[PDB]
Parts: structure tokens; sequence; C-alpha cells
């Protein structure tokens, strides 16, 4: 092979020279530098100590507040969550594995950052299919009289964690496991063999299909469909008596999830793909690692977007940290949202 390849794992990389051995058994210090391996170890912890804090916050804020309750809540809140499930869980095994070069856990801590990872996210995706189909409802209306309540949230977010847990679970019982990528520090899918003891050639196109391909039509369905209703566009102060505004305020930020969900995934996905068609080419160690680890900045956009944009979001995290007992006079046009402040609007 081009590339090398293992009994449980595949090293991109030339073995004329004679010096591969096994990811989990041993360092991989001659695909890079000495310190080279020190940018990931550096990385994670500091995106670590920039992931969690920030989840936790989003975790400790939206539960505690009160008018924070429609599906956009419960949904993003849901991604925090996922996203936290990363930071703490898959992000650590991947620290601790760029801090030695190599998966120091054996086999086992392969599956702890591509079983997060993978979950995560699927999460992050899936969480985009039910916020499509909200704005499919609501807006463009099939049926006028339907709206997505506290019932589909919960049922939405019920439905990300099924498909994420149909994905990154099925590679740990026979089926395609997961190979180190690129340094070998990344974990994910082994698209690089055709390992047919396993079927690796047929379960790649399981998730591929299933998995990705079916959610972006989707997405790009609902936004589609929003050819002529909601078209980028903008408005003053209050509209519907601080409704549609804020309610439009919101579009934005949905249909921006998948803008970011675009930009920090198909530069992996291209790649794992490209490993895929060529089955164990002539490509380095560089060219498929940043692809992975350009990747794992998901468990933080979510967060991100759901503070930068929804003003309604905005003024609630900041009152947590002093408790204070009444609204700025700027405002956030609908009263904002605080803990033991003015979490309230008398509907009109």
């Amino acid at each position: 092979m081009n590339g090398t390849e293992g009994p449980n794992f595949y090293v991109p990389f030339s073995n004329k020279t004679g010096v591969v051995r096994s990811p989990f058994e041993a360092p991989q210090y001659y695909l890079a530098e000495p310190w080279q391996f020190s940018m990931l170890a550096a990385y994670m912890f500091l995106l670590i100590m920039l992931g969690f804090p920030i989840n936790f916050l989003t975790l400790y804020v939206t539960v505690q507040h009160k008018k924070l309750r429609t599906p956009l809540n419960y949904i993003l809140l849901n991604l925090a969550v996922a996203d936290l499930f990363m930071v703490f869980g898959g992000f650590t095994t991947t620290l601790y594995t760029s801090l030695h070069g190599y998966f120091v856990f054996g086999p086992t801590g392969c599956n702890l950052e591509g079983f997060f990872a993978t979950l995560g996210g699927e999460i992050a995706l899936w969480s985009l299919v039910v916020l499509a189909i909200e704005r499919y409802v609501v807006v463009c209306k099939p049926m006028s009289n339907f709206r997505f309540g506290e019932n589909h949230a919960i049922m939405g977010v019920a439905f990300t964690w099924v498909m994420a847990l149909a994905c990154a679970a099925p590679p740990l019982v026979g089926w395609s496991r997961y190979i180190p990528e690129g340094m070998q520090c990344s974990c994910g899918i082994d698209y690089y063999t055709p390992h047919e003891e396993t079927n690796n050639e047929s379960f790649v196109i399981y998730m591929f299909v299933v998995h990705f391909i079916i959610p972006l039509i989707v997405i790009f369905f609902c936004y589609g469909q929003l050819v002529f209703t909601v078209k980028e566009a903008a408005a003053q102060q209050q509209e519907s008596a601080t409704t549609q505004k804020a309610e439009k305020e919101v579009t934005r930020m949905v249909i921006i999830m998948v803008i970011a969900f675009l930009i920090c995934w198909l530069p992996y996905a291209g790649v794992a793909f490209y490993i895929f068609t060529h089955q164990g080419s002539d490509f380095g160690p560089i060219f498929m690692t940043i692809p992975a680890f350009f990747a794992k900045t998901s468990a933080v956009y979510n967060p991100v977007i759901y503070i930068m944009m929804n003003k309604q979001f905005r003024n609630c995290m900041v009152t947590t940290l002093c408790c204070g007992k009444n609204p700025l006079g700027d405002d956030e046009a609908s009263t904002t949202v605080s803990k033991t402040e003015t979490s309230q609007v008398a509907p009109a």
C-alpha cells in the first residue's frame, strides 16, 4: 500500500525506510518535528480551557432562566450539552494522546476520540434538521395552525440523540472500526482501507448517505423554500408587538448555524472522502490531520452563535454573574431575561 495499513490501524506514510509501528503501542514522531505534536497538545489544552466554561455557562444560564423555553433554547441547550460531552469526554483523550503523540489508552483511546466526536458531531447536525423543520412550519406554513411548541422541542432533542448513537455506536460490534488519522492523534472511521473482514468498504457508505447527505438536502430545502417568504432582509426596533422582529432574529441564527456547520465540517468530509475513493493512496500525515483538529472546534461555535446574535440570550448570561434587581435602558425590545430580575412581559 502507498499508505501503510495495520491489523487495527492505518498510518498514512511510507515504510520502505522501516519505521512504522502501531499508533496504540508506539509514538509517531517520524511524521513531524519533536515540537509539532506539542501544537496539538497545546491546542487541545487551550481549546478545552475555553470549551468547558462556555458550554457549562450555557448549561448554567439556559436552565436557570425562564423565558428561554421555546424549541430555540431547548435544541441550542441540547447542543451546549452535546458540546460539553466532547470537551470533557473526547477532547481530553486526544489532549492526552497529543501530549504523548500517540494513543496511550490503546485502541480504546481511539474510540474515546472517535465516539464523542462522531456523537457530538451528529447532534450538531441533526439539531439543524430539527431547526430546519421549525422554519418550514412556522414561516412557510403548509399547516398554518401547527407550530413547534415545548412538546416538539424535547422530541426534537430526543431525535438528535437517536441519530448520533446510530452512527457512533455501530462501529463497536464487528462493523467498521475507528482508525488513527494523519498524525494518528485524531481517530476516525476506517475509510482508508478495503478491510472486508469488518465491512470497511461497505459501512462507510452508510454514514455518508444516511448520517450526512440527507440532512443537508433537508436544510437547503427549507432554506430553498424560503426563496419567497423570508429572504435575507431587516427591520426596525419591533414588529407585531415585539414578536416578528425577535422571531426573524432567530431565523437568522437558525440558518446561520448551518453556515458554520458547512465551514467546520466539509474540510474534514472532503478529505475523509478523498481517502475512501483513493483507498490507500500516496498522501501525507499533515494532509489528513489538519482537517480533523480543524473540525474539532464544533464544541465552541454553537455556544458562540447562541450568544453572538440572539439578544434574548445576551442579557441573560450576564445577569448570572452579578445578580441585580432591574433591566438596562437599551434592553432587548422584548424584556431582558434574568435570574431574580425582569424575566417578564405581559402578553399583548
